[PDB]
């Protein structure tokens, strides 16, 4: 029921100077988890659902978890198609009713980029579902070469996306080395292109520099690994310290509280509780 | 979709010399598996939800994971509350379609235990819903009390159970010493009652003799400590060999296919396997 | 969304001096008409299914027919199973969500009546829903016999109904002759019984005399001739004067606005308008 | 459940010499009425939602009345989202998973009406949804001026539609004079175009130029108003005859009955009787 379109919930937070997290979930616990920490702190949030657990349970089952553990929540809920590389599987989302989804073109030409992305997106303003896109290819943790001011703009001309995803300094997976932000690009972003901005691979920046990006548009801050680190670090103390328990309820559920904190954690580097 | 009534689906494997396995589900990866081995197999199967993941997930949600999972399964399959104490509790799981319902009173008096089981199998045959009481109380891993042939009988006619569990050697949990099973009782309860037996604590009685209490009337086997000792063997395996392992499709995905295998497994020692 | 427990809508409606319209639908428009005018008058409001539209369209059936025009609809609405004269089917509208019953057993012995009556309440409390009985058959439009003020004693202690509906004047039908309630009976019934009553054959019933006995504990008021009228005196005035008007939108959208209104008078006669 | 894709449809009744019928529904009746008469002809069927109904109705209320209609339906069906002149409505109709859908951009230039069919065409291809466009404007019952044969061809191929729509000599609504086909463009685009095509306004055709038509190529007959003629025939035969008959059973009970018969008609025509 309280689902809400991502154009709405990225501009508001835009707007007043917050980032909404975008959790990605993997199962029925992470979902709760997510669900629960947003409501005990009354913020708007996104659920991700993305490559990974799609390829274990499904677009359209995982949909489905999510509207079961919708029943006791009030605040506003976005769920989010992330990196997805296929028209259809984009269209599929949005046929079994996300409300939210990004099109990542990044290992396409700029030309094809644009031209799927666009068409991506004129199929989600017609459902008033907010649409994300990636110009400039984001690694997974060796000179340098970030995302143009100029092709931003371009980028976001051709395809009209709702928020934008630039390749920033940030990377997928547990950080080899503390990163660095281009807050330069950002400020050059926020007045060319006058349009939010998402942050892939938050999991591992300082929050100082977070918030520090907060503070020149990002609206959207990704986030997946530190939440399973948190989830694992749960099964862990329980499992290492007693293998014989067998009550999923404990193991898992340690993994799922444990997490609950990592997000309520994040929520408020993000500055989202209150703000439903 | 094959969704099939509970009384439908114990009668035929009573009518024809096999049992069906019940096997508890307390998540997505749980329920999935299950499912998925079924499938594999060509078995009828019964998904339980019981009293401890209601407490966790809720019942309403379950019911809804499980559909979401129904998706590619062509077998069919059956959605059992099991050991509920309340006539509230019964009465939901029925209004969310449910296709067997156990309520037990083994903790109320005779006349109680009848009034209240009879009040729901009343309700669970006006909709077509497969209907276990209990006889006995069975206990959770000193001298012996069995169930008499006689309590048997008079529960039997005065509640109308389609399916009757009674108190015959088993116990919940992790089976201490090795337990022995009263196959003279089952063979009595067989002549006197007319009824498909179920049994409670199945994980950990040695597979000679549940051949042997299927071949004497027990049609439902219930599973779940071994199911969740397979996916805890498997949480652990990967976890304990690497900890910083962050992916949940493969620490809970091997979870997961080792459970899959002790379903199969079961099925297999039921012998329900073909009968699609 | 928007569906409220029966017995909460007509408790309130009884603490506060209103009764709440029992609306029969029996196809797409006349559902949209009940609805559309409730939402007009910021009324809570029943959509009665009853047994001549169950045997055409189906219980579930139409009950998603309701479901699928609730989108715009602010107001309280609660979905009503009228004169069900079968366990069954009670049970089954019980277990599509209907948030009151009706089991009419007045054609049944005060022993099966109250037997039944009470097995169906049961259930009904369990789940949240308002629930109906009988005592005394009312008939379908020559002494007279109405109903012991004692009669409803017994069966409302012994049944537990929420609100009782008595044999008090009213009929099923066109009345042939202006009809005179017992208001005495009601007096009594008020002081004894102390629960809500529900008037059924309102439609032919005098106003004042509606407001008389909404005044001695009324709070249920079933419509559904006077509401067909009106829609055949729509499909007729326009299919008379052109017969050869081929646009259903017109020929039963006419006859949907009629009732519509018909509705409002009646929301407006009972005093629900502004009670949401 | 026994929803069938439209490219599926109309591709299998081309190949076999049949033609669909596209049965335009405005309510429940109508609705039922259709689904009545195809499961008594073992005939896969279309069923249209179109233009007027929808703004009566509205899109998705009207879908979820088939869906609650189909629970004993098991011949494959289809529907259709009928002359849509927007992109928001033709993404609307797919989001709620109708499983055939039309733009109808005749009243757009050549580069425009290809441009947006082709948008919509590219969505529906990715979600297995058969998709129809029209080429030429047809009116609604004064030289002439038809479909070219390459007109066709550029528009087939520039939008990649499953079936094609020409206008042909058909019209929307009560034929005023017997009009005639050009069979002759019908033979041209079967061998050019090399895809099924739809005959828009089949009400009023003899029977003889259907046969004839679905022998070159068309697999698609549309019918609305010859059904709504029937129904009124219904409704009028009962209502003139007895003013005061009050039951919507009867009144538009028989207008749907002499409305099934005018389907059976028509699937006997089309020849998709057995075809299940
Ligand atoms: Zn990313
Ligand atoms: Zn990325
Ligand atoms: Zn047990
Ligand atoms: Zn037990
Ligand atoms: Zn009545
Ligand atoms: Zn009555
Ligand atoms: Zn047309
Ligand atoms: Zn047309």
């Amino acid at each position: 029921m309280p689902y809400v379109s991502g154009k709405t919930m990225i501009q508001q937070a835009w707007k007043h100077g917050y980032a909404i997290g975008a959790f990605s979930a993997h199962n029925a616990e992470t979902v709760r988890a997510i669900l629960l920490a947003a409501q005990e702190e009354q913020s708007p949030v996104m659920i991700q659902v993305g490559q990974k657990v799609i390829s274990v349970m499904g677009l359209k089952p995982m949909k489905e978890i999510i509207d079961a553990f919708m029943h006791d929540i009030t605040v506003p809920v976005c769920i989010h198609l992330d990196h997805s590389r296929s028209f259809e599987q984009t269209m599929q989302a949005i046929q079994c009713g996300f409300q939210s989804v990004m099109f990542d073109g990044s290992h396409l030409s700029f030309e094809e980029n644009v031209r799927i992305t666009r068409a991506a997106s004129e199929v989600a303003h017609a459902l008033n579902i907010g649409m994300e896109g990636e110009i400039g290819k984001i690694g997974g943790t060796k000179d340098a070469l970030i995302t143009s001011c100029d092709e931003a703009l371009r980028f976001s001309e051709g395809t009209d996306v709702d928020y934008l995803a630039v390749s920033i300094g940030t990377a997928h997976g547990v950080y080899k080395q503390e990163p660095k932000l281009a807050f330069g690009r950002l400020q050059e972003i926020r007045e060319i292109v006058k349009k939010p901005i998402v942050l892939h691979g938050g999991s591992g920046v300082p929050d100082d520099q977070i918030r520090q990006a907060i503070a020149l548009g990002v609206a959207k801050v990704n986030v997946d690994t530190e939440l399973r680190q948190a989830f694992t670090q749960g099964l862990c103390e329980v499992l290492t310290n007693d293998p014989e328990e067998y009550a999923l309820a404990v193991s898992l559920g340690h993994g799922r509280d444990v997490m609950k904190e990592k997000v309520i954690e994040k929520i408020r580097l993000f500055g989202s509780n209150g703000k439903a």
